[PDB]
């Protein structure tokens, strides 16, 4: 139908638009400390303490996929990112402290990102 190819569209702009919100967001990460999965070989005890362990090479899976039907499903995702490494990584650690200095840096991003998505519909 012609109403399924419009709902089509607005997802690849969806799409276009969270793509531009990730490169930003990854951006606030010049260490790359969450661009790839957290390694089982290397933390084998992970899953036991994260269930649900997130990164940005898997969010752009998603996204490339266009698997996210919105923002708050895209703002999900992210918030794993941090919440997780808050969890298991103690306050002292350069791991703890990226991932707040993400935090705070992202809000900004994720803040005029929310504007544009209710703004262009």
């Amino acid at each position: 139908s012609m109403e399924q190819v419009a709902m089509e569209l607005r997802l690849t702009e969806l799409t276009r638009l969270l793509r531009s919100v990730l490169d930003q967001l990854q951006d606030k990460d010049p260490a790359r400390i969450f661009a790839q999965p957290v390694s089982l070989k290397e933390v084998p005890d992970y899953l036991d303490h994260i269930k649900h362990p997130m990164d940005f090479a898997t969010m752009r899976k998603r996204l490339e996929a266009q698997g996210y039907k919105n923002l708050h499903e895209f703002e999900e995702d992210f918030d794993l990112i941090i919440d997780n490494c808050m969890k298991y990584n103690a306050r002292d650690t350069v791991f703890y402290r990226a991932a707040v200095r993400l935090r705070d840096q992202g809000g900004v991003v994720l803040r005029q990102a929310r504007r544009e998505v209710d703004s262009i519909g």
